[PDB]
């Protein structure tokens, strides 16, 4: 998160910290959010050989009783995810066991409505990602308020698609999701509407988020069958 604030500790109890393991490199990290006691939603590009989820975290360097470190049994990457275009950048993680409900850990279920979100309004995104181009991931959960932009603002991303994705962040501000914030939720009036997907290496906003509304049928299908 660039140009944001430190979250009030445990104020976003659905937030998930993902450690992603691959065979031929060190750990990578993503965000995500708990939508059921045993399901986390994140980005498809956060897939790996194995993943561990930590719920209940604020400062991810300091172990505390709120932590729940949870095993992932299965990854459900969107079947049409494309590594070239980055279309359909969404994935569900099934946890081995159901998480405990505490003050610090809870679900963020979707409302019944899945209305298309138009440009204009302010939304908020959170994560443990880099706080600048040359800075490292944040030890503490950070968050920032960003503007939903008209789709033409993301035209320079040649594979951007308004039906599939949100265009997020006023180009006149530094404020942005960035590297390390992958998979984290964009909340608009308390409702998850986007997932951090990709942007520019130089951090100039806007960035591209998965439009959750488009994938509500697919999400429902996985949750009902597993
Ligand atoms: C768990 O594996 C990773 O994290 N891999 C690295 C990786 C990242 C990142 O470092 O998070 N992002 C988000 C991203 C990359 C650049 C500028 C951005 C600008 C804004 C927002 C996100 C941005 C990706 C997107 C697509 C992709 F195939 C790989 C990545
Ligand atoms: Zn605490």
């Amino acid at each position: 998160i660039i140009g944001g604030t430190e979250s009030k500790p445990h104020s976003r109890p659905y937030m998930a910290y993902l450690e992603i393991v691959t065979s031929n490199g060190p750990s990578k990290f993503c965000g995500g959010f708990l939508i059921r006691r045993n399901f986390v939603l994140t980005a498809a590009h956060c897939a790996g050989r194995s993943i561990t989820v930590t719920l209940g975290a604020h400062n991810i360097t300091e172990e505390e009783d709120t932590w729940q470190k949870l095993e992932v049994i299965k990854q459900f990457r969107h079947p049409k995810y494309n590594t070239s275009t980055l279309h359909h950048d969404i994935m569900l993680l099934k946890l081995k066991e159901k998480a405990s409900l505490t003050l610090a850990v809870g679900t963020l279920p979707f409302p019944s409505q899945k209305n298309f979100v138009p440009p204009g309004r302010m939304c908020r995104v959170a994560g443990w990602g880099r706080t600048g181009v040359l800075k490292p991931g944040s030890d503490t959960l950070q968050e920032v308020k960003l503007r939903l932009m008209d789709p033409q603002a993301c035209s320079h991303f040649r594979d951007f698609d308004h039906n599939l994705q949100l265009c997020v962040g006023n180009p006149r501000k530094t404020k942005s999701a960035f590297k390390g914030d992958s998979g984290g939720p964009l909340l608009c009036a308390g409702v998850a509407q986007g997932i951090v997907s990709y942007g520019r290496s130089d951090a100039k906003p806007p960035a591209v988020f998965t439009r959750i509304s488009h994938y509500r049928p697919w999400i429902n299908q996985i949750l009902q069958a597993n």
